[PDB]
């Protein structure tokens, strides 16, 4: 009834069963053989007794089930937790990784909605991204996460441009390159160039060079704000904007507007909605964390004419592809 | 699909908006007119852009529903969040009371399972029960939050016991005193004393004397780890012994055992699940906070047997309450 329903949606022990379990390993070493909560708590270096306490509550919520007396297997939920799934929602959930770890900066919500400003920073002692800059794990760990897609998740947006008449393509925080490689397979007389931050230019390099794309897809290390190293057809901005404030993001859409070649466009990869449709689960997560790890945010449909015309720009199309959109940005 | 489930099951944000929302009394300011965001932001004294974020979470977790254009008000489930609904639920997620405020020791749960040892102490300096004592509305939101039963929650443990030949009841930390009050009323005979610490000791008696109890029940401060003030024919450990680990479990029965007159018993209220029954989540729930808040620990029926034995105890009996809690009544073994 209505007091089972509020009890599970406030539960803060739930997510962090879930996060910690992802963390341990758990659903792996099951896999593994580890079929006793002996050996299961010997591989994960947890008491016996405190690790049963663990594993109740997955059982509880449906992760775990027993199949012989003493026996915890993976349900079919719980074997999403299997480090090699494709979906990599262990990693995604492990604390010791990037996304889980900032997902603590929910515990200080309250702060930002009564300031607007992200929590991250006292709890960690850096804003996000210069936490990141000083942590390679963490740096490695983000850039893997986002990229766990990449094989097959920028085939959608590629496929939804026609890039006759591109020459070359910028991809602007373009992560470790999977977008410019997805253009580039699909349109192979495409150049492009990947900007990007201090060690995420490093995996990006070896990833294009791995696809054998290092003759095709040039990477930069640089600073987005900053005049862009160079002019293109097509600028990408890709699960960038919604990382920065209404500001911030006009200067990096002010960036991108300069460094057009004439007839360029702008591609605006990302989540949004019209506002009466975004009272949706997968909005508030995505516009929640970005509240509370960086003060950034995702925006409405309607939003983004506004931002658009802020950076002399008009949105000239919006494609809808989680569900995804590509916005086409044109000088206004 | 599977992907979804366990996507909702590890989110962390949704029931940190569930506690920001119930801090805020933002279900109450609804309930008291607040109709706009701009009005709501106000009552609640933060930035209307953000709240609307929030607001928007809670649509589409279903506690807000937009009633007309900007207008949102709570849905069946959200009303569980107005301050005077029985259940005392936004004070239970309020992050400024002791409850809530303890829970965030989930954030280090895997320290908890890899050393079995209690993680509050990391976050806010000191253990539980030394927090409250230094921290007086940390001390009165805990008691308040377990007395949100009062009236009522004891009628059932009291029913299950006969109070024929009980002269005086000591209930060994027994909180502002609902417990003993229960007893009293449903055995005009008996005489009962409340054992407690510093601080609850004073809502109780309060709470006693507006009851018109304060002829029949009395209140001691001290620490039940100490030889108790006083001998009685049934000792009260309501909601007690699953904060303490085995060994201190063991010392608190040990003081009760000596202070029994003879005949007399020693009552247990808690759970007792049967360990193939205990994969639940109000079992672990309970547990778990345990673990983290205190290093304490719920018993299965199986454990309890155990424990009853290391402090010369045998569960003589044990009676299913209606409401899923359990009397247990232990005598010398
Ligand atoms: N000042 C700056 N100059 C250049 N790049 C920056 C930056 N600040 C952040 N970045 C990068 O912006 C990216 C945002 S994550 C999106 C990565 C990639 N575009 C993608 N698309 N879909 N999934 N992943 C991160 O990598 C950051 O390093
Ligand atoms: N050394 C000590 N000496 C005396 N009381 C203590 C104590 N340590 C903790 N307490 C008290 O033990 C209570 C546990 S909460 C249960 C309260 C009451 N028995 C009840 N039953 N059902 N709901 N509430 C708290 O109050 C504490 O102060």
């Amino acid at each position: 009834d209505a007091l089972r329903t509020l009890i599970r949606l406030g539960s803060l022990h739930t997510p962090m069963v879930v996060r910690t379990a992802a963390t341990l390993r758990l659903v792996d070493h099951i896999l593994a053989g580890a079929r006793t909560v002996k050996a299961l708590a010997a591989r994960t270096d947890t008491r016996p007794e405190a690790l049963l306490r663990l594993i109740r509550h997955l059982v509880a919520i449906g992760l775990l089930e027993e199949d012989a007396p003493g026996e915890f297997v993976p349900t079919e939920v719980g074997e999403l937790l299997a480090d090699d799934h494709p979906a990599a929602q262990r990693a995604w959930h492990d604390l010791t990784q990037a996304v889980a770890r900032a997902d603590i900066s929910f515990t200080r919500l309250p702060d930002a909605i009564r300031t607007g400003r992200p929590t991250y920073e006292s709890i960690y002692g850096k804003p996000f991204y210069e936490d990141l800059a000083g942590r390679p794990d963490l740096r490695a760990s983000f850039d893997s996460l986002l990229a766990c897609d990449q094989d097959v998740a920028f085939d959608a947006p590629a496929a939804a441009y026609d890039w006759t008449n591109v020459r070359h393509v910028l991809d602007v925080g373009g992560g470790k390159g999977g977008f410019a490689a997805a253009i580039a397979r699909r349109a192979p007389h495409v150049s492009a160039t990947v900007l990007e931050m201090a060690g995420t230019v490093d995996t990006a390099r070896s990833y294009l060079k791995d696809e054998g794309l290092s003759d095709r897809v040039d990477v930069v290390e640089g600073d987005f704000f900053e005049p862009l190293p160079r002019k293109a057809d097509a600028i990408i901005l890709s699960f960038v904007l919604l990382n920065w404030p209404d500001h911030d993001a006009v200067r990096i859409l002010t960036r991108c507007a300069e460094a057009l070649e004439p007839g360029g466009r702008i591609l605006i990869h990302e989540r949004d909605d019209l506002h009466e449709n975004s009272f949706n689960e997968q909005f508030t997560e995505l516009d929640l964390r970005m509240l509370v790890f960086l003060g950034g945010a995702l925006r409405t449909r309607e939003k983004w004419d506004g931002l658009a015309a802020s950076a002399g720009l008009v949105v000239e199309e919006v494609r809808q592809l989680y569900d995804l959109s590509l916005l086409v940005l044109a000088p206004a």
